[PDB]
């Protein structure tokens, strides 16, 4: 409905997020001008392509609903109906990422539990509609309040071709490599286990609590050593993944929860945990920590 949200009535508040190829700002729309906040997503630097790839992004986002996916509110058909802007639900605490850094304090291994089991049941849903989110990280996942995270951006997310199991990318822009599945470097494939792979990270990150030096790509090149550049980092990062270096236990991290971490980073992509058999086995340690 290209009357639900107009340009005239959306005004600008303030920055949220921005990247090489889009941005979040927060917004107030007021159509009695005398409204709610609303977080609208734009393109940067755009162009066809990435504009139908943006209204794809916008089908899929529109097509979840989920209590741990960020809510669709519409879209707005800016610049006199000639370009395209997804309105979202404004979720005031922000990125899990700097969320963690910024109250780390009160954040225990239980809250640390509860945030992953809320991202695994998210991407529970999103296999249903047989989405591959290609781009989770602690970055990508919002604060509701201090009980509810939701996964916030589908910017890289694929829809399976009806017959096979994977989607494989031919030309690949962004690429967050050191969440990444070895297939997925070294196949271009993408799949529900990818997604599981990356998960595993999700949950590294999480138990580093984003201090500094502990991120994944810093770890990694630290690993590969801080001096290499360009592809070589690729070559040596598939070369150590492939014979099983691994991201390590975060500094005070339960052997359990590391080993949650070894499963999903399993080579053997079929021998990889299903997100429903990770919902289930976290649900279940923080229940028997306490229920
Ligand atoms: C393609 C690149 S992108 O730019 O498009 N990309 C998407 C991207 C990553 C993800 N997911 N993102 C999304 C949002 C976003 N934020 C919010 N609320 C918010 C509230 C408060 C604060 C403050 C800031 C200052 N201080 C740190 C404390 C928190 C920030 C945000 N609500 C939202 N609803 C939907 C989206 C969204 C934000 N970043 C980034």
């Amino acid at each position: 409905d290209p009357t639900q949200f107009e340009e005239r009535h959306l005004k600008f508040l303030q920055q949220l997020g921005k990247g090489n190829f889009g941005s979040v700002e927060m917004c107030r729309y007021d159509p009695l001008q005398d409204g709610e906040v609303v977080a609208v997503k734009k393109l940067q630097h755009s162009t066809e392509e990435h504009l139908r790839d943006f209204e794809r992004e916008i089908e899929i986002l529109k097509s979840l609903q989920h209590d741990n996916i960020v809510k669709y509110k519409g879209v707005c058909y800016s610049a006199g109906r000639r370009n395209l802007k997804l309105i979202m639900e404004y979720l005031p605490y922000g990125s899990l990422r700097d969320y963690l850094q910024k109250h780390k304090e009160r954040i225990d291994h239980i809250k640390l539990l509860q945030y992953t089991s809320q991202i695994c049941k998210g991407m529970e849903y999103l296999g249903t509609k047989r989405y591959i989110h290609r781009d989770l990280a602690t970055r990508n996942i919002l604060v509701e309040n201090e009980n509810r995270v939701k996964i916030g951006d589908f910017g890289l997310t694929k829809v399976l071709p009806q017959d096979k199991e994977y989607y494989k990318v031919k030309e690949p822009g962004e690429s967050p490599i050191f969440w990444y599945a070895p297939e997925s470097l070294t196949e271009s494939k993408f799949s529900v286990a990818s997604d599981v792979w990356s998960f595993g990270v999700v949950l590294y990150e999480l138990f580093t609590y984003i201090e500094k030096s502990k991120s994944p790509p810093a770890e990694f090149m630290r690993m590969i050593g801080n001096d290499k550049q360009g592809q070589m980092i690729v070559f040596h990062l598939i070369e150590l993944l492939k014979n099983n270096g691994r991201l390590p236990r975060p500094d005070g991290c339960p052997d359990e929860i590391y080993m949650i971490m070894t499963e999903c980073w399993n080579n053997n992509v079929n021998q990889r945990p299903s997100f429903r058999d990770l919902a289930l086995r976290v649900d279940q340690i923080r229940d028997n920590m306490a229920g």
